[PDB]
């Protein structure tokens, strides 16, 4: 099962110049309890942002070119990234937006962070069909003193 994790401001907006602009530790939280102890697919440009290896997921790297770091495991492909992730129950997709944008046709379940949160960006998740999807799981927490927006997390799976 292909599975992807994103958090989106207005807009769909996912990031701008390489970066996610916001602070949201409790989305942080949420997006490591989602992804422990799972394989982790992410393009080459999310990998430069992130900057590291996440520990205790196995990390691979979308990228047509040859791989520069051998902590994580590069790939070349699609078909190529879900084989290196072996016989796991679920495959989590982390992005970025052509990475997403060529995982959502294969996905299960989006588990999705909406932040209330006006965001000039040049990324943006894909559009989605909402006819296709249920949503499961939704809850949503206002902003406090950690958390500057009100944020819903919502988990969508595929009908
Ligand atoms: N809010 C969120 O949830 C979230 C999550 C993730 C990322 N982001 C943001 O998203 C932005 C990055 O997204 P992006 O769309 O620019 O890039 P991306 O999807 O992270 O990476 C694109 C790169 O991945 C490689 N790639 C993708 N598909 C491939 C394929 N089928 N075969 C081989 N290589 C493939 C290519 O690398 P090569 O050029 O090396 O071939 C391509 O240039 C940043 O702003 C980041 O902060 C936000
Ligand atoms: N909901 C969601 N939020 C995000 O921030 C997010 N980020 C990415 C890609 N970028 C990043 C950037 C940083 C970290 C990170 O530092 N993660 C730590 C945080 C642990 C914590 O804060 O409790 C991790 O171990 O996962 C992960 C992904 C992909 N999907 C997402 N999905
Ligand atoms: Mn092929
Ligand atoms: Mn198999
Ligand atoms: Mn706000």
């Amino acid at each position: 099962m292909i599975s992807l994790i994103a958090a989106l401001a207005v807009d769909r907006v996912i990031g701008m110049e390489n970066a996610m602009p916001w602070n949201l530790p409790a989305d942080l939280a949420w997006f490591k309890r989602n992804t422990l102890n799972k394989p982790v697919i992410m393009g080459r440009h999310t990998w430069e942002s992130i900057g590291r290896p996440l520990p205790g997921r196995k990390n691979i790297i979308l990228s047509s070119q040859p791989g520069t770091d051998d902590r994580v495991t590069w790939v070349k492909s699609v078909d190529e990234a879900i084989a290196a992730c072996g016989d796991v129950p679920e495959i989590m997709v982390i992005g970025g937006g052509r990475v997403y944008e060529q995982f959502l046709p294969k996905a299960q379940k989006l588990y999705l962070t909406h932040i209330d949160a006006e965001v000039e960006g040049d990324t943006h998740f894909p559009d989605y069909e909402p006819d296709d999807w249920e949503s499961v799981f939704s809850e949503f927490h206002d902003a406090d003193a950690q958390n500057s927006h009100s944020y819903c997390f919502e988990i969508l799976e595929r009908r």
